[PDB]
């Protein structure tokens, strides 16, 4: 990927009744957390969800396939998926960078 | 200059402006051929001010006619109007054909 | 290391955090003249079951990053399983909406 990086979030904008469908297939390759927000596209507007997850680069491509999964329909207004490159990950308890920092740690 | 660090063929142009001004800025933004802006509402500095965070992901070589077609819709004169973001975007992918880069694009 | 990959001008800091923690990273960040925070509600999924959090941005200087970083956990943590992530990301230019003003003067 250019920018090349250690760390890529995966921004998925999809349709919002997807969402546990994308959450359980992340779930069976290990990604465990998901962050999910509401953003509409185009007073007439469309729903969608924004998921977001931020990984290692080598699981970037397994990231993109699940989320398509998990959120694909056939149906015009699928959504789309952007990959950016992320320079670093902190987790705020403990502050552990880089591969000590990735992986979601919290309860179920 | 228009050689943007981080290189990138995509880019997302982030906005972050009043409210009031997402039609504006949809209408401009429509008038030069770009569509799918996603918007959010946000807010910055229980006291807030309310915000709307407006997204939209392009080609390298389009993102100077985002901007200043962004500011044309957003800009009002005073404190506030907020301002614009440009993040490098390494793949755009559609999910409903897996089609991705150029493709993928609108 | 400070010298980030990918090396850029800019960078967002993006904080996912207890809502509750909001008004502390915010007097904290001012605290070393920071200003401009946004903030928006997300959900983390990872019944409908969630957990609800804040994400709050900042885009600064590649020399802020640190003392940003640093203020945000100082804001933010309470030592507790839950206390969210930071996520460093290079932004290649910042402009001003009323002026126009590019790099620095817009940041």
């Amino acid at each position: 990927y250019i920018p090349d990086s250690k760390f890529y979030k995966v921004e998925a904008i999809v349709r919002p009744w997807r969402i546990q469908q994308v959450s359980s297939a992340l779930l069976k390759i290990g990604i465990r957390g998901v962050t999910v927000s509401d953003v509409r596209g185009f007073d007439k507007f469309v729903a969608k969800v924004k998921m977001e997850i931020v990984v290692k680069k080598d699981q970037v491509e397994s990231v993109i396939n699940t989320i398509i999964e998990g959120a694909r329909t056939g149906e015009i207004g699928d959504g789309k998926i952007f990959v950016l490159p992320v320079s670093d990950v902190i987790r705020v308890r403990t502050g552990e960078r880089g591969e000590k920092a990735e992986k979601m740690t919290g309860d179920m």
